[PDB]
């Protein structure tokens, strides 16, 4: 999505999510031409995310799409004690 840095690069990965590690972010779950496929689990896969009910605070927004198999990046939605904060649609 839009930002201060050049958005010439395409395809986001794990490192991309680390860009805002220990910071706040926004997530937008879509059902078409998504940005990244991230599956949600009950445990802590690779990274942890904290689900919040707020929009006027996020620094950036990224489109995502929950999959059933062959997920791009797994995240753990918790209320606290997580890695970073992200508000998914």
């Amino acid at each position: 999505m839009y930002n201060y840095k050049e958005v010439k690069h395409m395809g986001y990965g794990k490192g991309y999510l680390a860009m805002f590690k220990n910071k706040k972010v926004r997530f937008k779950v879509v059902n078409s031409f998504p940005d990244l496929k991230v599956q949600f689990v009950t445990s802590f896969p690779d990274y942890k995310v904290k689900i919040s009910n707020s929009s006027s605070f996020c620094e950036e927004t990224i489109k995502i799409q929950v999959v059933t198999s062959f997920p791009d990046v797994k995240l753990q939605k918790v209320t606290s004690f997580g890695d970073f904060e992200a508000y998914i649609d």
